[PDB]
């Protein structure tokens, strides 16, 4: 069982603070940190911050760090539970919490401390953190992933004009996840050339990701320059495009404005046909395979009427913030056909797995993801190979807070020999592999 | 002793190839990987890339892998020597390669492993990486340094104009480590805000350092705004300026070039003295209390003639490439008074833990030291504590190849519990 948890506060990619967790058992010590969003849904659980003007600008995360050390920890280790059980240590946090956003502890606590027990319980079990994940989650037959790696930055991740926020790229016809490394690094690298040429080397900084930053506002611009990049690095077969709007960031009145970090001036704002006709286009000009929230969280005609007009993914982040509840009416309205696991979107192990396999049962995909804030924990690549969705989003190659994720998918691929299988062209569903 | 080594590809914070290696022993599993600079002087050991165009565009490290994989594991295994003896497994090492400069296996090569071997050697001695440390440098004092922060980066490869390098806050009269990583991300944080409202939104994206990177040509203007941004943090009593200038970079035909990211034109050169005036003006003008390669790794006279007409640091970098060699040389000229210390100019810990004392012998500081293509990997966290050298640079508080070391330096100062010092104000000089 638990012999001791012990939190504090370190700083994510970003400087900002945030929650890591200590645990101990008579297998050693198991660290867990937790990412943090800057384009957050309505819907997400509590981050809880202690609102310290004199103190990281009301950013510390002291009073989550104490809920742990003062509350939670004497309750697990109370509860004499294994680590292995994750489902019932989960619950009884929860439950402790009592609230439905976990707005007493928090969010960023309680997942702390499940990723932590999650670590430990995969020690007990003596198997890699990937397996015990598959053996909660009841797999048996793991995959390594597609990655999407976000190579041009917008939103509220740069500053540049371009209002989408991610541009990524999907090398889906790499031989293995180690090839599709190779090539995400090599477009990445040519991108940066690319950009270079065209707009100056004051164009390729980065934004929170990782991605370039350039100074255009054209979200067309940012697929052509990613396209180009692709085509001279050689892999136009190989390489497709795919994009998160993350429109309820630039949702105004009903309408959608594409030029948001700009002077506010409400004649420049499109309505949600104009948007889907946009993305029309998108989808008919460049090889883009998969659009994240086209449209604002609580625009369920507009996600509908997208979803039921083209062949492609569409993908569900603040729209269905990884919970079961906005899941199901998800489904049921047919509001998009992929869900984004975010593990902090939800705040705990046990909940997010729920969340994947009830898309999963549906037939949905699954694309576990990363937070723009993130840290040094790889724990979403041990996670997304044991839940086989197939896919992953967790940055550019450019930034450790990424790089540490994807270093980790080699070694896990590695690890697994003649056995790892790559989902490559099946990233939707891998399972048929 | 070790049963197995192997050492694979992994990517920096760049997205380039490095080298990762993996070391077992019956204590577990240790794993290091390998920092590559950008602006690396021409002294520094030989880092090996395959230079296959097609792959990586030429970065690849596939040789310096199998250099470990096929040579050097089953040569120091066969060895039987415990992990606990660094000196002579990274001698074996050395002996191996059998070059100077380490051009047969490469730096990075050597240095993974050597890593590795430290952080297993800790975990047989049972101590933390940060107590072995101190114990193969005979050091019983620790000390938790005052960070360098490079929060506007510029130089070689900066989208901008600026022609020196880094420009660093160092929170001196912090209370603690932990102390000083709020005082360093509170002023990152207003900083963002300073060049965001005079500059614009697109000066505030984000250089290989995590520093920002605004279109500005001058660097007297990189001093104001981090001279603003410290103030309207309500810090001016407690953080003050360093800076990297890289000169190596900007060094033409024997005079400096302050714009040398702009297309060529001699006219604008200036002398090494016309750069120690404008050095002088920066030190009068603004709270700059160290510089690193201010001139030419090889323009050793300027370096000497700086040095002795100047109270602040001065940091030798390119000009010392962590290496005894140089270092004997630049004591004996008085070119400098500080070591940056970089495991990876040299490529091994044994010689790196040498440089450090042949400069602390000689009376300098050392500040230890990232490089601008980092990873996950956190050894210089442990190693500036248990070398106790009072400063180290590790990037901005942005990007977690940086943040994973400042962590981990919050890690070992709440470990040390009450025993923590912090060097604060004596961060030049922290063993008084
Ligand atoms: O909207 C998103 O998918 C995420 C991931 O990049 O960004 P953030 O963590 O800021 O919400
Ligand atoms: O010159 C330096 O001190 C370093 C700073 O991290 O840069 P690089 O590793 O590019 O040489
Ligand atoms: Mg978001
Ligand atoms: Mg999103
Ligand atoms: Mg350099
Ligand atoms: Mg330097």
């Amino acid at each position: 069982s638990i012999q001791k948890i012990w939190a504090r506060e370190i700083l994510d990619s970003r400087g900002n603070p945030t929650v890591e967790v200590d645990l101990y058992t008579a297998k050693g010590l198991f660290r867990a940190a937790v990412p943090s969003g800057a384009s957050t849904g309505i819907y997400e659980a509590l981050e809880l911050r202690d609102g310290d003007k004199q103190r990281y600008l009301g950013k510390g995360v002291l009073k989550a760090v104490d809920h742990i050390n003062s509350t939670i920890a004497p309750a697990l280790i109370s509860s004499g539970l294994s680590v292995v059980e994750q489902e019932k240590l989960d619950n009884l946090m929860l439950e402790l919490d009592g609230t439905e956003n976990k707005s007493k502890f928090g969010a960023n606590a309680i997942l702390g401390v499940s990723l932590a027990v999650c670590k430990a319980g995969a020690a007990e079990r003596e198997l890699p953190l990937y397996r015990h994940i598959a053996q909660l989650a009841g797999n048996s037959d793991l995959i390594l992933p597609v990655p999407a790696f976000n190579v041009i930055n917008g939103g509220s991740h740069a500053g540049n004009k371009l209002a989408m926020q991610e541009f990524m790229i999907l090398p889906v016809g790499a031989e293995s996840f180690r090839d599709a490394m190779r090539l995400g690094a090599e477009v990445y690298h040519t991108l940066k050339g690319v950009i270079k040429d065209k707009y100056g080397k004051d164009a390729t900084n980065v934004g929170d990701e990782g991605g370039f930053a350039p100074n255009i506002l054209e979200n067309s611009e940012a697929l052509e320059l990613v396209k180009e990049a692709i085509d001279k690095a050689g892999y136009t077969e190989k390489i497709v495009i795919g994009m998160d709007v993350a429109a309820s960031e630039f949702y105004r009145d009903g309408k959608y404005d594409l030029d948001f970090k700009s002077p506010t001036d409400p004649s420049r704002y499109i309505t949600g046909d104009q948007l889907g006709a946009l993305y029309q286009d998108f989808v008919r000009d460049y090889p883009v395979v998969s659009i994240e929230d086209p449209f604002d969280q609580d625009d369920w005609a507009a996600w509908s009427k997208f979803t039921a007009n083209v062949g492609i993914q569409i993908v569900g982040d603040d729209l269905t913030v990884t919970n079961p509840k906005r899941i199901e009416r998800a489904v049921e309205e047919k509001a998009c056909n992929c869900l984004l696991l975010k593990v902090n979107q939800i705040g705990s192990v046990t909940e997010a797995i729920q969340a994947c396999k009830l898309a999963q049962e549906n037939g949905w995909g699954v694309m576990v993801s990363h937070r723009s804030g993130e840290t040094e924990d790889t724990f979403i690549a041990d996670l997304v190979v044991g839940l086989c969705t197939g896919q992953i989003k967790t940055g550019a190659p450019c930034r450790s807070e990424r790089l540490a994720k994807y270093n980790q998918l080699m070694r896990i691929e590695e690890e697994l020999g003649d056995e790892a299988r790559f989902a490559g062209h099946n990233f939707r569903n891998p399972s048929v592999l």
